[PDB]
């Protein structure tokens, strides 16, 4: 009757990303123990978050989402390692050989304190540009040289062979966008010489309506490759205030992007941004528009709750 139990049927989950502050909301946490059956720290384990001054790291607010989804029976999705945006202010001044190592030891520390009890990380996140060239971020990172990518992957192998090691990134859902092709090549290039690479993360921040039409076959040529891909970030955004017909496009999106994991064997889970649309990123990058989750501000069940129960236990 849930909807990480309906995910379960087929061996997929169902997860959300779970804000610490918010576990005081009873509201909040009701719905966030008993439909999902994974979990992603919101911000809790990033770079920031994490080691807050260099070589000190700081697990308390992560290890409360740790110990909540334990405690309530989920898995945890380890998010994320390396990263261009929210570094600390330390990290951000660093450059050259010194943030290489920055990253490395970052990576080292944070894998080693979760070390069998997270499975599996987003260890690289949003590498590549949105300029349209299908090229990669230009960041500090970046610019410490091409390879750090692979560098991040082999060094979190290092620190836990058990876990599996994803690339997170966004717009990287349809298979005609040079950001997706400029992914898919990295991808491709890391299986074929060996560098640790286990999924690919497609965020899914969609727009409502306009959810890509080629998003199953897409999803399949990645998984193709060898990597198992997940749905990370799942929100369907649209213009507010909301109603009825917006809703119920939404529903079908949902429905969409969830029946293409059902239709790739290698789509472990789908992860929707939250749970209720008054604490969704959302508004705050993209101004004019919201309701992009599955409860919305009064934490009432949206169309596209059924949709996605229907999506997990059938098929068009």
């Amino acid at each position: 009757s849930t909807l990480g139990a309906a995910a379960a049927q087929s061996g997929r989950y169902f997860g959300t990303a779970i804000a610490s502050g918010k576990l005081g909301d009873s509201a909040y946490t009701t719905i966030a123990s008993r439909e999902f059956n994974m979990v992603t720290a919101e911000n809790e384990m990033k770079i920031d978050a994490t080691e807050p001054q260099r070589g000190q790291f700081n697990f308390s607010a992560g290890d409360r989402v740790y110990n909540w989804a334990v405690q309530n029976g989920k898995q945890v999705r380890g998010h994320t390692l390396a990263w261009h945006s929210q570094q600390p202010g330390w990290m951000q001044s660093l450059s050259g050989s010194t943030l290489r190592q920055a990253m490395i030891d970052h990576i080292n520390g944070v894998m080693g304190h979760y070390k069998g009890k997270i499975a599996q990380w987003d260890v690289v996140n949003e590498a590549f540009s949105d300029d349209g060239s299908g090229g990669r971020r230009d960041s500090n990172l970046q610019r410490t040289g091409n390879d750090w990518i692979e560098v991040a992957f082999r060094t979190a192998r290092a620190a836990d062979p058990a876990a599996k090691l994803c690339y997170n990134d966004y717009n990287i859902e349809n298979w005609t966008w040079a950001k997706t092709q400029g992914v898919y090549n990295m991808v491709r290039d890391f299986k074929q010489r060996g560098v640790p690479i286990d999924c690919v993360g497609f965020q899914s921040h969609l727009i409502v309506g306009q959810v890509p039409g080629d998003f199953r076959q897409n999803l399949q040529r990645f998984a193709d490759l060898g990597v198992d891909v997940r749905i990370t970030e799942l929100d369907i955004r649209m213009r507010t205030p909301s109603d009825a017909t917006k809703l119920a496009t939404q529903a079908a999106d949902y429905k969409k992007v969830v029946q293409a994991c059902m239709q790739v064997t290698r789509c472990q889970g789908v992860t929707v941004w939250g749970i209720t649309d008054k604490y969704s990123w959302v508004p705050d990058v993209f101004p004019g528009e919201g309701a992009a989750l599955v409860w919305d501000a009064s934490y009432a069940k949206k169309p596209a709750y059924a949709a996605v129960m229907e999506a997990f236990g059938s098929r068009s």
